[PDB]
């Protein structure tokens, strides 16, 4: 196991004005890339069980006409602050309990009410200063919407300038609460509540021009088990393929229920993109056969010799006939893909051609390449390097771009032989390297980041 180091704690927090650049970073790139992920996998004697459980650390890559500055700090959440001060796991994580719920926002980052927030799947995000990476505190919403579980994968409507998400109220009468947030406010407007007996773990969802599509994988929890059973969060979820996958379509303007459509059981973390065509909706999902991937991302497996027990996922385009009939799918690529990203700003909710992600196909190593899938003419473009393990490829469109794949791809890459990470920058069109920035230490394998102008 050569990628061992990527699942090891990073104690060191620093703020360096310059990183050693090899190449040329386009002048027009003058924004900030914020990477989020786990960077502390134990608290003294107690070890975190799952990859998702590790305490949040933010990594900042700010650009100034060729130069690139770097800073990293642990998110000073109550989860972290309690661990640091008591040397005891204090809050309930995704798959680890101590001996109310966690603010360990280690999944993603966005802006809400023009404030930078780190997110996880618990109700309240954590506000941080993009300048200092200091933690402001818990970001309270100004509304009466109830929730126990939500996503760190909100959508953004650029036309209406709305953040769109859902939150599950987990009670003896549970609801999927689909909501929106207008710019310069922290008030959530309830679009619609879908009642549900046994809520499903939906890490993300699909948004089209008119609709929000909740794809309800049959990986479900009994609310009372979550409340009473003395077992970590994810251990209370059960795979029930008899139920099949339910596509719940909600009009994201008037909150009307368009319809529910069923397919054969499957699981997914990440949606890629969705769009409407004539009397049909197309939902592109990074799908697994079942929920076994969840139990594969425990650290003792990820750190272990047996790599080939981690299930692979593929881009499946599900076609929903609004007219009627069961939902069917086809594969857009034979390549194994995870952590998918697109030209989000321009082509989200719309018909598109290009997907970027990590490739997990195990041709030589596990998670050892970045891939660019061409949906139109099939085929793909690959990036890799000896004993290098790249992170989520973040697309950034070029100024006044006429094409979908005109811009840059930013990826945090772990060099195992060097025992240190570097920020890879690829031309989105050719998918070949233009520059890279050297980081003094290793950046643990994170989840999601975003580029802010
Ligand atoms: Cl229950
Ligand atoms: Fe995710
Ligand atoms: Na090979």
């Amino acid at each position: 196991n050569k990628f061992q180091l990527g699942f090891s704690t990073l104690s060191e927090e620093l703020d360096l004005e310059s990183l050693q650049v090899k190449g040329t970073i386009p002048k027009w790139l003058s924004g900030t890339l914020i990477r989020n992920g786990p960077a502390k996998f134990e608290v003294g004697k107690e070890k975190f069980q799952h990859w998702f459980d590790g305490l949040a650390m933010l990594h900042k890559f700010s650009f100034k006409e060729g130069k690139v500055s770097y800073a990293n700090k642990f998110l000073e959440s109550k989860a972290y602050q309690s661990a640091r001060d008591t040397d005891k796991i204090s809050y309930r994580e995704f798959a680890t309990d101590p001996c109310k719920f966690t603010d360990n926002a280690n999944v993603n980052v966005t802006k809400i009410a023009e404030r930078f927030v780190a997110m996880t799947e618990t109700p309240l995000p954590v506000e941080f200063d993009i300048n200092t990476l200091k933690t402001v505190g818990v970001f309270a919403y100004d509304d009466k919407i109830e929730s126990g579980l939500t996503t760190a994968h909100p959508h953004y409507d650029f036309v209406k300038n709305e953040l769109v998400n859902y939150a599950t109220k987990i009670s003896r009468s549970s609801n999927y609460n689909v909501y929106k947030i207008a710019d310069k406010t922290n008030h959530r407007n309830l679009i619609g509540s879908i009642p549900v007996e046994e809520p499903a773990y939906m890490h993300s969802f699909a948004m089209t021009e008119n609709y929000v599509v909740l794809v309800e994988y049959p990986f479900v929890v009994k609310p009372l088990d979550l409340l009473l059973s003395g077992k970590p969060f994810i251990e209370n979820f059960s795979w029930k393929p008899e139920n099949g996958t339910r596509f719940i379509i909600v009009n994201r303007q008037n909150g009307n229920l368009v319809g529910t459509y069923k397919s054969d059981a499957f699981f997914a973390f990440h949606h890629v993109n969705a769009f409407e065509k004539q009397e049909e909706i197309f939902v592109d999902i990074i799908a697994y056969q079942d929920s076994s991937i969840v139990n594969a991302l425990y650290l003792d497996i990820l750190r272990g010799q047996k790599t080939d027990t981690i299930p692979t996922s593929h881009i499946r385009r599900y076609r929903i006939p609004l007219s009627g009939g069961q939902v069917e799918y086809e594969m857009l690529s034979s390549e194994a893909v995870e952590l998918p990203r697109i030209n989000y700003k321009q082509y989200n909710t719309k018909d598109y051609r290009f997907v970027y992600g990590i490739s997990t196909y195990s041709a030589s190593d596990f998670a050892n390449q970045l891939v660019k899938i061409d949906i139109l003419r099939k085929s793909s473009k690959i990036w890799s390097e000896k004993d290098c393990y790249p992170g989520e490829p973040v697309f950034v469109g070029a100024p006044d771009a006429t094409k979908e794949d005109e811009g840059l791809i930013l990826s945090a890459v772990l060099d195992a032989t060097n025992a240190k990470s570097f920020l890879l920058i690829l031309d989105a069109t050719t998918f070949e390297e233009v520059a890279r920035a050297e980081v003094p230490h290793h950046i643990p394998f994170g989840f999601h980041g975003n580029y802010f102008e």
